[PDB]
């Protein structure tokens, strides 16, 4: 039993993790639950401990991307999640409301707050077999949208109470950020569906003009794209993220430390290297220090810029290498939200790609 499937999955925004879903006391898994997607690997040890092998085959995109007809794939670990214990002391109804607002993980461990520096470390192991045209994020620092921040059909941006948001949710259903008239789904015969609880199955009707804050680019991502290893930092100072503003730097095209900018956003390639030069069949360790950009909430200003420092270490061809690949660079990095940031690693296959991805991750620590 050299590879042990870890198939349990948590919707961290909408559900607590049961203790039996927690991996090694500090992780939950998200994305496709195929046996091969995530496995504890006793054949590829790091620091005398099992690593995690991640694998998405061609057919393993189970999610939709932003554009029409686009798909994406996910098999990742999240360091942030809530448990039953996190709701100890709160009113009984707190959890139900957290599920609807998608704020359950707000109550959990693993959040680095707004404007709080933190250090991180992790290691990655890229097999020789990894295709050079993969399109995958293997480690990311993810933001936490304001879940009752909405835009009306008429175009007013406003944050509601939870109770008021629950009222809106009676007639609106949000698919990602986009509001639709809430309706009940029918079977192929035109008869109403009933769920396991005997309730109607709610469905998105036509768009109704409402928006809610949801998704957005990760403040920091490590990945491969177009034959490049890259580190990409994103910033968004708009109180309500505008998802139509596709401000994003290309590893291929964008030169290093030259931000692609919009009115509110910034996307910087902090570092890149040709895929061919990335060490294969060895552990590559990243030490990351982040000073988050700080924002003025409803004022939508950048208060202070951020900073990024990255060291990369490995052993290959009978020499140890240490390179200061991001050398204390002033950078814009973060999001204008109430809550801060959480780490994930694994596979997030983006850029409308189905090129297979398989590699190992281990040795995670934060401050
Ligand atoms: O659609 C884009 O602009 C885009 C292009 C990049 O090739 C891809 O890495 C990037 O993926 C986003 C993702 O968009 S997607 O269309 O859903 O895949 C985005 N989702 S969204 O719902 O907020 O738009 C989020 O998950 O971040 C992905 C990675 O972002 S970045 O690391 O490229 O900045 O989007
Ligand atoms: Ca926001």
């Amino acid at each position: 039993e050299t590879l042990v499937p870890l198939t349990k999955r948590v919707n961290v925004q909408a559900d607590t993790a049961r203790l039996d879903q927690i991996i090694d006391g500090c992780w939950v898994a998200v994305g496709t639950n195929k046996k091969h997607a995530i496995q504890r690997d006793f054949t590829r040890l790091f620091a005398g401990k099992p690593s995690y092998r991640f694998e998405l085959r061609k057919e393993d995109n189970t999610l939709e991307g932003y554009g029409k007809g686009e798909t994406k794939g996910r098999a990742e670990f999240s360091y942030c999640y809530a448990t039953s214990a996190d709701f100890k002391g709160l009113p009984a109804d707190a959890y139900r409301k957290a599920q609807i607002t998608k704020t359950v993980y707000h109550h959990g461990k693993g959040i680095c707050p707004q404007g709080v520096s933190r250090d991180y470390e992790f290691s990655v192991y890229i097999p020789s077999a990894l295709d050079s045209n993969v399109s995958t994020i293997f480690a990311q620092w993810h933001g936490m949208p304001d879940r009752t921040l909405v835009q009306t059909p008429e175009g007013e941006v406003k944050k509601l109470t939870v109770d008021e948001f629950l009222e809106l949710d009676k007639t609106t259903i949000f698919k990602k950020n986009t509001g639709h008239e809430k309706v009940a789904k029918l079977d192929k015969q035109g008869n109403p569906l009933k769920d396991k609880k005997g309730n109607p199955v709610y469905k998105a009707g036509k768009k109704n003009g409402w928006l809610v804050e949801q998704g957005g680019y990760p403040p920091l991502a490590f990945g491969f794209s177009g034959g490049w290893f890259y580190i990409k930092a994103n910033s968004d100072r708009r109180w309500l993220t505008d998802k139509t503003d596709r401000c994003n730097a290309s590893p291929e095209k964008t030169p290093v430390m030259k931000p692609v900018t919009s009115k509110y956003k910034s996307s910087t390639i902090a570092y890149k290297m040709p895929f061919a030069d990335f060490p294969k069949d060895c552990w590559v360790t990243f030490r990351v220090h982040i000073d988050w950009t700080t924002y003025g909430k409803e004022a939508e200003n950048i208060v202070k810029p951020g900073k990024l420092d990255v060291q990369m270490e490995y052993t290959d061809k009978k020499k140890t290498v240490k390179e200061h690949i991001v050398n204390n660079e002033v950078i814009q990095i973060g999001r204008n939200d109430d809550d801060g940031y959480y780490f994930k690693f694994g596979i997030y296959r983006v850029g409308n790609s189905t090129v297979p991805v398989c590699y190992n991750l281990a040795g995670y620590k934060e401050e």
